[PDB]
């Protein structure tokens, strides 16, 4: 019922849909089994991640996931977001196939990679050794990075950056995800708490959070939270800070602390993407650039 765009386009019976993953405000996600996905191989199996709308779907909600698939075709490739593979628009529901990152997102991977406490018993030599090592946990954030600022580069705002928007591969390789979603911020409930417990709020910048603008500098402030989730290994920000007084200890300029283990180097551009004034933040080019150094220098 949707025109035809032979360029994204995809048999929808070369799609063998399996284990649902989650949802979202608009649309499920399910992982699927893709035959074909490369057109020289025809017969070659590939997993990947099918969005779909729901049983609930109104027109609305139609409208948001075919906004989505519209932003996937124009913002093009990168190694470091979730791409789009292709699309399913022709004689039956709608699908939009996008790249499947293995290991899920960045918070849990690094919540389930936490180092072994003081109550394992020390067996083999490598008892007081973790899975995270700090110049993974860099290059982390430095993927992370260079992600956002091709976005940028594309005049793509996220407007929700967090680190259960970063997704995992089975190289470890950082990928954002649901960047080109229509997220309502005209009417985010600033209390709503997710099903896991999450509260969004504590990601906005304060010009987003007040004053409802979002800039590119809106985002490096969320990813200055994110750099806090990285190194506190999925921890949550402005940790027992409720929403209500969230909201004037932001009035009054307030800043999370130096999470232990982290050198003050990272600390540092935490702090610098949480200035109050969004053009004292650095941008996501200056990030990539601090980021790489301190990469470069733990990479012997
Ligand atoms: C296709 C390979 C696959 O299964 N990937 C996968 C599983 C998961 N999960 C979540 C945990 C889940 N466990 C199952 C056992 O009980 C605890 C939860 C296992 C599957 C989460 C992901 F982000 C992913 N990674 C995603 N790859 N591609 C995606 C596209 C959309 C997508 O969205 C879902 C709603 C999602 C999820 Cl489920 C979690 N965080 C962020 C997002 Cl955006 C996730 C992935």
């Amino acid at each position: 019922d949707l025109p035809l765009d032979p360029l994204w386009e995809f048999p929808r019976d070369r799609l063998v849909l399996g284990k649902p993953l989650g949802e979202g405000c608009f649309g499920q996600v399910v992982r699927a089994e893709a035959f074909g996905m490369d057109p020289a191989r025809p017969d070659q199996a590939s997993t990947v991640a099918v969005k779909m709308l729901k049983d609930n779907a109104s027109d609305k909600d139609l409208a948001d996931l075919v906004s989505e698939m519209e932003v996937m075709k124009l913002i093009g490739r990168h190694k470091n977001i979730i791409n789009l593979l292709g699309v399913c628009t022709q004689e039956g529901p709608l699908y939009v196939i996008v790249e499947c990152a293995a290991k899920g997102n960045l918070r849990e991977f690094l919540r389930a990679r936490r180092p072994p406490g003081p109550d394992l018993s020390p067996d083999g030599p490598r008892s007081s050794e973790g899975p995270l090592s700090f110049p993974v946990l860099v290059s982390c954030a430095y993927q992370v990075a260079r992600g956002m600022q091709y976005l940028e580069s594309r005049k793509c705002i996220h407007r929700d950056l967090a680190a259960r928007n970063v997704l995992v591969t089975e190289d470890n390789v950082m990928k954002i995800a649901d960047f080109g979603l229509a997220r309502g911020v005209h009417h985010i409930d600033y209390y709503k708490k997710t099903s896991n417990g999450r509260l969004p709020v504590k990601w906005m910048a304060p010009e987003a959070l007040f004053d409802e603008v979002y800039t590119h500098q809106s985002d490096v402030w969320s990813f200055g939270i994110l750099l806090w989730e990285i190194f506190t290994l999925g921890g949550s920000p402005y940790p027992g800070i409720p929403v209500e007084e969230l909201f004037s200890l932001l009035r009054e300029g307030h800043r999370m602390d130096r999470p232990p283990h982290c050198p003050p180097e990272l600390y540092g551009l935490m702090r610098e993407c949480w200035h109050a004034a969004p053009s004292q933040r650095p941008t996501f080019k200056q990030l990539v650039e601090a980021l790489d150094k301190v990469l470069l220098a733990v990479s012997e």
